[PDB]
């Protein structure tokens, strides 16, 4: 499943509206998800800190929620998300497989039907 690592009460409008833009894509296309808030939960909150890697922890103060990750594993911040989905790449960000019948998957499966046959003789 994939946990958002978010703060319910974080000091800012603009972090809450950025969780509620990545819970509400997962919902709506179906990813199974699960919040996990560390607004009020000292593991939820140690944990989401310790487990950014260090390439993105921002120079000042703690990363920012919302913080993806697939289980256990590090996925990305939300301009990592807002990327993914610009990209229409959120599946691979995610680090799931992309459903048959999306866009992603189509494209992924063209793009690798092409680098096939150029090593097919």
């Amino acid at each position: 499943v994939i946990r958002v690592y978010i703060a319910s009460s974080s000091g800012s409008t603009a972090i809450k509206k950025k969780q509620q833009d990545v819970l509400g894509f997962l919902e709506a296309n179906k990813i199974g998800f699960e919040e996990k808030d560390i607004a009020a939960n000292e593991e939820n909150r140690k944990w989401m800190r310790e487990n950014v890697p260090e390439n993105s922890r921002p120079a000042t103060g703690y990363p920012l929620p919302p913080q993806i990750f697939n289980e256990s594993q590090y996925r990305g911040d939300y301009d990592a998300f807002f990327e993914a989905r610009e990209n229409n790449a959120v599946y691979a960000f995610l680090g799931l497989t992309a459903p048959p019948g999306s866009k992603e998957a189509e494209v992924q499966a063209k793009q690798q039907a092409l680098e096939h046959h150029h090593h097919h003789h």
